[PDB]
């Protein structure tokens, strides 16, 4: 229960953030069609800097998609770990061919779950190396 | 992997080399501009605004390497850790006694790993706000 609270928070941390990156995309969005409508100096150089902004916020957009899909799959082997703790409070010998053979898949999905979870680390590993630009 | 690992690993202690040393060539420009405000660089520059604000410039500078140090030191422990775990595995994925046990540490492993993300996270969404 406490380590499922602390999870919760950081998707709201995560959600909030966002809602104001879409936000802020939105006003870019609403500047960017007025700099082209004045294309009938100043105003070639605005858009330059508009695209470097947009991109900017999709680069966060992508960090926060990152950290929100490493999220849903703690939350995923958690409960998979759960599943596997209450199957090996019986002891192995008192079991079925059938019964022991679930426990070895919850415990392939929970490798491949972590698997990806992996992968997700090193992208964003990669990209904060990228980022030092 | 275990080479992507391994490179990985090099690319890491290489950043934190180039992070040191950008250190060390701001540690200098500190004590230049420092010597300078104390009046002892040239009679003119305590006077003049710019060397103030390179004092400035400078302390953002070392906060800014700090941060990319603190992001590389989770980073490296996360490795290690994905390091042991994946070879834990595949002791594991050998067996399949003290396979119990060697489970109870990768999942422990795990936690550890979830519980570095979770930092990173926190400090990646504070140096936004």
């Amino acid at each position: 229960k406490q380590e499922e609270l602390k999870r919760l928070h950081r998707a709201q941390i995560i959600q909030r953030q966002l809602q104001q990156v879409e936000e802020r995309q939105r006003r870019l969005e609403e500047r960017g069609v007025a700099v082209e409508k004045a294309l009938r100096p100043k105003l070639m150089q605005e858009w330059f800097k508009l695209v470097q902004e947009k991109n900017a916020m999709v680069r966060y957009e992508s960090e926060l998609m990152i950290f929100a899909r490493e999220l849903e799959l703690e939350d995923r082997q958690s409960r998979l770990q759960q599943e596997l703790r209450e199957r090996m409070a019986v002891e192995d010998h008192l079991k079925t061919e059938e019964e022991l053979s679930e426990e070895k898949q919850i415990l392939n999905e929970m490798l491949e779950v972590v698997e990806q979870r992996d992968s997700l680390v090193a992208l964003l590993e990669e990209q904060r190396l990228r980022e030092r630009e």
